[PDB]
């Protein structure tokens, strides 16, 4: 499924991100551009590493769920990879919430640093009523 602005806004919110371990919604709205422009069924396999990023928020198998093909890689969030590929974004809340529970929270994320740090974000959620 591939969001409308707006309506992943509300959804993130009613999912209670908004403000999670002190990071707002539209960091969180930013993420979810730059890693798969609002889309859950987006993947990436990163050959270097024999690692694959999965969903929304592109979150990676080597630390985060199972797909039993990664060398070495625990499940921190105790899902499949497969969750993370669902219209319904639960799942995937759920394990982004997890990750930034982690010291380096939304730096966690590469494409955080390059695209959102220290830049107006206010853009990603204005105007959708959250």
């Amino acid at each position: 499924k591939v969001f409308e602005r707006c309506e992943l806004a509300r959804t993130l919110k009613r999912l209670g991100m908004d403000g999670y371990r002190g990071i707002s919604l539209a960091n969180w709205m930013c993420l979810a551009k730059w890693e798969s422009g609002y889309n859950t069924r987006a993947t990436n396999y990163n050959a270097g590493d024999r690692s694959t990023d999965y969903g929304i928020f592109q979150i990676n198998s080597r630390y985060w769920c199972n797909d039993g093909k990664t060398p070495g890689a625990v499940n921190a969030c105790h899902l499949s990879c497969s969750a993370l590929l669902q219209d319904n974004i639960a799942d995937a809340v759920a394990c982004a919430k997890r990750v930034v529970r982690d010291p380096q929270g939304i730096r966690a994320w590469v494409a955080w640093r390059n695209r959102c740090q220290n830049r107006d974000v206010r853009q990603y959620a204005q105007g959708c009523g959250v």
